[PDB]
């Protein structure tokens, strides 16, 4: 039930959640995916994550405006890479109100990324600051620690199955964990046993790089990450 729109792909997981998938060719390495989602909130849409670029992004916004045809409120990015945050200035060029990670945003600029409009801020306990999250509707931020990156944040849909770990999860057939350039070692499998903890309800787990998994993808990144310490 994979859609293509341009050159992106776009999959329905929920009556009010769905996939968008970018690609970008790296060269001698090929085209890699990137996943985020798109979230039907009553009569507004909310967005987790841009495409790699502001052509693609602006293709997100064009396919909403097809298929769901309601106002994007509000987008989140979740950690200061170009999967990540690289369609930024498609999301401001349309007046979409951006949020993220207060460490993403004062990244980003060294990345080479345009920094969200607005600040998340985190509780010791990992959970966001209601405050600096106002009308987040049916997602719920959890910064689960460094991992992936030091900003790195994660969102579940709330009344759903399904939690976003962005790319702290790798799926349970993953060979490594990927790019580990600018992760934290010593603490990431504890991160990511504490964003399965932080979603105890969630059945579907989405990631940047693979289809969704089972909950095994969580316990299986952490004991991958286990031997990294
Ligand atoms: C380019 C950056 O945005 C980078 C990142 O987020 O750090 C992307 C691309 C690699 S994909 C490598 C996975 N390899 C699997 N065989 C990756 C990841 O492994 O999570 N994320
Ligand atoms: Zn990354
Ligand atoms: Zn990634």
């Amino acid at each position: 039930g994979d859609q293509r729109f341009g050159d992106l792909v776009f999959r329905q997981l929920a009556p009010n959640v769905w996939q968008h998938t970018s690609y970008l060719d790296m060269p001698g390495f090929g085209a890699v995916a990137s996943n985020g989602l798109i979230v039907r909130d009553g009569g507004r849409v909310l967005v987790v994550d841009t495409a790699w670029t502001d052509d693609q992004t602006a293709q997100i916004l064009n396919w909403i405006k097809q298929e769901i045809n309601l106002p994007v409120a509000l987008a989140v990015v979740t950690h200061a890479h170009q999967d990540k945050m690289g369609g930024m200035d498609a999301l401001h060029a349309a007046g979409i109100a951006t949020y993220a990670n207060a460490l993403s945003n004062q990244l980003a600029p060294q990345e080479g990324m345009v920094a969200a409009q607005h600040s998340l801020t985190f509780a010791a306990n990992g959970w966001v600051e209601p405050a600096t999250a106002p009308n987040f509707g049916p997602l719920k931020v959890f910064y689960p620690g460094p991992g992936h990156t030091s900003d790195n944040i994660t969102v579940g849909i709330d009344g759903t199955d399904i939690a976003f770990g962005g790319c702290l999860i790798k799926d349970s057939k993953a060979k490594s964990l990927g790019n580990l350039g600018d992760a934290d070692t010593e603490h990431y499998a504890a991160s990511a046993r504490a964003f399965g903890a932080a979603f105890p309800k969630a059945s579907m787990i989405v990631m940047s790089h693979s289809a969704p998994d089972s909950r095994a993808a969580i316990t299986h990144t952490a004991r991958m990450a286990d031997k990294l310490r």
